[PDB]
């Protein structure tokens, strides 16, 4: 049940790939901002190498802090799948699986219309702790 997902996930060749890494000594993403073209197939590679032994995932949400909380809350109630957003979670565009320290996982999805979007980690307490970043989708 611990698997990638999201409304925008697709099985197509990526036009672009981008790597995101976890901060090694903090509950954060090493990259707090991303930039991608709209309605483009992209493969996001999340590399979770950290010195805390902690799990992390990468979750792109259809909106901001308020939408992020709903997704994160839906995730909080999904321990059986290692706290990834449940499938068909509203406003969850794309997510990687929940990764142990030392693990790497990807998600391939079509970027949404141009706009600003938060990406967060839904493992319990990380989002509140500030593990998030902003995705800007251009024309
Ligand atoms: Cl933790
Ligand atoms: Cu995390």
């Amino acid at each position: 049940a611990n698997a990638p997902g999201g409304s925008n996930v697709v099985n197509e060749t990526p036009a672009q790939t981008v790597e995101v890494r976890a901060a090694p000594d903090a509950l954060a993403f090493a990259q707090t901002s991303l930039s991608l073209p709209a309605n483009t197939v992209v493969r996001l590679d999340f590399v979770n190498q950290n010195n805390l032994g902690v799990q992390h995932n990468w979750v792109l949400v259809n909106g901001g802090d308020d939408v992020a909380a709903a997704v994160n809350t839906a995730a909080q109630n999904n321990a059986d799948a290692l706290f990834v957003p449940p499938p068909d979670t509203p406003n969850a565009l794309a997510w990687t699986a929940m990764l142990n320290a030392g693990e790497s996982g990807s998600v391939t999805f079509r970027t949404p219309a141009p706009g600003t979007y938060l990406y967060i980690c839904t493992f319990p307490g990380h989002y509140l702790a500030g593990m998030k970043g902003t995705l800007t989708v251009t024309p």
